[PDB]
């Protein structure tokens, strides 16, 4: 039947493909509420396309102007502002799946209300599970609440898992179906055939270089030093359940390939695809059928070669980094992370050399270490990390 | 639940890839017989190291012959000859899975046997679906036998495809599954990068490598053509939602794109024991003396759409494909005399193809049985003969 959704996070490009995959499937998708920080304009023009019952600005001055522009664009919605209505939006009783797309640590607490909410969580926050998995996996199992990835390499991985794991995300025990690891690909950014020599050296504009489509500046640092897929290691451990032996990095440069799985009998399971997010969105959304998604099937004629590398730590430090911190827990990826957003900013700003990043990271994560939970408590110590971080850029400064 | 085998076909590579996986799992896998057809000396030797049940010879003098030779290396076991003992070890009632892996005309009627009684088959054989694929499936419905596909290809495509699916091959609705297209795959053959004029030249020694017949039909992927009928029947394709796409590294063992964009492709070492673990195992996975696949070693993946004037035994299978089993019929039979002629130095390479064609066109100018379709073979092969001598 019907599908009842909420997006928070409407205005930005996984909203955009959340909703062009709903405008490709009229008769099963419904759109109740749509969320925004504070982009009116964009708001405003959203509402009047699809009339929401609901529209939320985070900024409560956004919202008041927003409520002017929609009592006639759109009299049918309600307007309502702060973190509050947020919460609200993402728990309505008649919502069945909610699009947790906000960035950042803002997205937290929205996102955990729709989970004890228990409701379908189209995961798209990465701090949910890199700064608090734990507290996250546990409220999942409390309220029933479904857990659905998007981020393009999780949701490679859900599709190329077997169907009782997929249903068990949180709690699976791999091994017992027959899973011996799953490998989380990437492409190893601009540096990935670079010497180790030179990175010392390199500059902003030289890390940025990306594919024609585009990063925020500071993912696109995180690609480079592969710190992005220490994070994603950190969240497939949690979403798949997965123990020191059972998760795994290679390169693949292209990014044809999305992830894998590898089974016991020596199969291995592959998902490739065009690079849109409305593939993996789309199947957020349909799970456990299928749905079109406006993307085009991906044409075997253009893709090229496909190769595979063998990451090293003497290029991908924060790798390790992140890999470390990973089993240490949500003291060590919360801190890990705050750090990280410090000396990338620091390394744009001119700052700090680019093979500074690590040294950071690495610093920082180590004081913490040597000194239940909470999102507050998890946030004190985002702001304690920061400050350290603070420090000791002025030092390699 | 130990599961309980017969292993139709045991001396080739397929029943020694079967047994390696029945090693690594003593506790779940039981060998109750072992057929094959007149290899007495693998055949006792794979008897001594498995003391089965039973072991049948498809060949009554090499019947003879191992049951002599088993009073001493396997006493236990009870020797049987003949068609219908291939019969009766395929449906004893004891017996939960047979791999049918008997080749050729001859592995049919065992196969069809292990079908009527219901069992697990573990297909391998060609011809049952290349030849008489309707047959097959109308069976398979009215016992409830499942069918679980050996071949590289079918076998992957099997594991891309979603569960409700995988349940109900022979009549699956693909479409309403969110399947667009199935990707069969396969190497392209020693001609892939050869410019086309060159093949009226081709000798024998430059069509093989790595089964000479089979490797003449990688050549021409006339191979492919037959697994591309087979996957029709498989998973109840229509040629839209078929498409052939050439792999020249083998890494990528076949796909299915689905409907939102997305992508499953299977791949592994090149080892059949990974296929047939499936076979047995589903739908829990078993260990299968399989290494996990070396990324360091693959190199790179790549990929070609055929040309058919590069393969024009491929275009006859698939049209062939959707005309019918008569059809499919016709244009196997025609292709062993074709091969054989080639082999033979009677006939140049490109001219396989003239003669499937020609054999093609007149029979089809023109209820069914496994008698009537081997009768069918048999003039195809007849009319294959006339259509050779004459080159
Ligand atoms: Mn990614
Ligand atoms: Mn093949």
């Amino acid at each position: 039947g019907m599908q009842k959704l909420t997006i928070l996070g409407a205005t930005g490009s996984i909203g955009a493909s959340t909703l062009k995959v709903i405008e490709q499937n009229p008769d099963k998708f419904s759109v109740v509420a749509l969320a925004a920080d504070s982009n009116v304009e964009k708001m405003q023009q959203l509402c009047q396309r699809w009339q929401p019952e609901y529209a939320v600005m985070a900024n409560k001055e956004a919202a008041l102007r927003l409520k002017m522009a929609l009592a006639v664009l759109a009299p049918n919605t309600q307007v309502l502002g702060g973190q509050e209505a947020l919460c609200y939006v993402a728990t309505l009783e008649q919502v069945d799946s909610v699009m947790a797309a906000i960035v950042g640590a803002a997205g937290l607490v929205p996102t955990m209300a729709a989970v004890k909410a228990g409701k379908r969580i189209l995961l798209a926050n990465k701090e949910a599970l890199v700064m608090s998995g734990q507290l996250f996996i546990d409220e999942v199992e409390k309220s029933g609440a479904q857990l659905l990835p998007v981020d393009s390499e999780h949701n490679a991985i859900f599709q190329c898992l077997p169907q009782t794991v997929q249903g068990n995300l949180g709690r699976c025990d791999l091994a017992s179906q027959g899973v011996s690891h799953i490998l989380l690909t990437g492409s190893g950014g601009p540096f990935r055939y670079t010497d180790v020599a030179e990175l010392e050296a390199v500059t902003p504009e030289q890390a940025i270089a990306h594919p024609n489509w585009s990063m925020g500046p500071k993912i696109s640092v995180d690609s480079a030093t592969m710190m992005n897929k220490g994070l994603e290691y950190i969240e497939a451990k949690w979403l798949f359940n997965a123990s020191r032996d059972q998760l795994k990095v290679i390169i693949h440069p292209q990014s044809v390939i999305h992830s894998m799985v590898q089974y016991l009998d020596g199969s291995v399971l592959a998902q490739m695809g065009e690079p849109d997010m409305a593939t993996p969105i789309a199947l957020t959304l349909s799970y456990p059928e299928r749905v079109k998604a406006g993307v085009k099937p991906l044409d075997f004629t253009q893709v090229g070669e496909l190769t595979f590398l063998q990451p090293d730590f003497e290029r991908y430090p924060c790798l390790a980094l992140a890999i470390e911190a990973c089993y240490l827990g949500q003291h060590a990826t919360t801190t890990l992370n705050a750090a990280n957003e410090v000396a990338v900013a620091a390394f744009l700003a001119r700052q700090i050399k680019f093979t500074d990043i690590a040294r950071v990271n690495d610093s920082v994560l180590n004081q913490v270490c040597k000194q239940l939970d909470s999102l507050e408590s998890l946030l004190e110590l985002d702001r304690m990390a920061r400050t350290l971080a603070d420090e000791v850029v002025r030092e390699r400064a």
